[PDB]
This record gives C-alpha cells, sequence and structure tokens, in this order.
C-alpha cells in the first residue's frame, strides 16, 4: 500500500476544484493573480502527476497532497472574505 483509487480520485478532485474556484467569475477577482498562478501551477502539476500515476506508494503520494494543501488553504482562507 500503495494508494487505492479512492484517494486518487480525491486528490484529482481537490486539485480540480481549487482550479474551478479560482476561475469562478464570482471569485476570480478576489484573489491576487500571483496566488492565482501559484494555485494554477500546483494544481496543474499535481494533476499531471496523478495522471501519470493512478497508484504510486502512499508514503509520498501524501507529500504531493500536503504540498498542495500547504499552498491552497492559506490562500483560500483569505479568499473567504465574502
Amino acid at each position: 500500500g500503495l494508494v487505492p483509487r479512492g484517494s486518487h480520485m480525491g486528490l484529482e478532485s481537490y486539485a480540480f476544484n481549487l482550479k474551478q474556484t479560482i476561475e469562478d467569475e464570482k471569485l476570480k477577482d478576489k484573489i491576487s493573480p500571483e496566488d492565482k498562478k501559484k494555485i494554477e501551477d500546483k494544481c496543474d502539476e499535481i494533476l499531471k502527476w496523478l495522471d501519470s500515476n493512478q497508484t504510486a506508494e502512499k508514503e509520498e503520494f501524501e507529500h504531493q497532497q500536503k504540498d498542495l494543501e500547504g499552498l491552497a488553504n492559506p490562500i483560500i482562507s483569505k479568499l473567504y472574505q465574502s
């Protein structure tokens, strides 16, 4: 073990959604295009990895997650200034 699919969809999904969110007309403008790029770049990256991999041993699949969590959460925290 060696990640099973669930987790694989889970990351793809997170990654995917951060993206949607960042480019959602209703939010698009409340996020500095620096942070916007940073998110787009980590997301795009991870998705590519996920794509090449759909399994690779977890003890690091996590690295790839936490890497992106580390970016997003702080950014999108500030973002929920609705």
